[PDB]
């Protein structure tokens, strides 16, 4: 077998780990996001309750 076909194969895990590494920081990160929003939907949700029509 070629010796860079033999390479591409291990190549490939490689990618494969440093795409989902990529991607699982991103995940965190949009986690953070919206826990801000709700944060902010909260804070109106909660001045409704004290003066709001329902």
């Amino acid at each position: 077998g070629s010796w860079n076909q033999k390479l591409i194969a291990n190549q490939f895990n490689s990618a494969i780990g440093k795409i989902q590494d990529s991607l699982s920081s991103t995940a965190s990160a949009l986690g953070k996001l919206q826990d801000v929003v709700n944060q902010n939907a909260q804070a109106l949700n909660t001045l409704v309750k004290q003066s709001g029509l329902v």
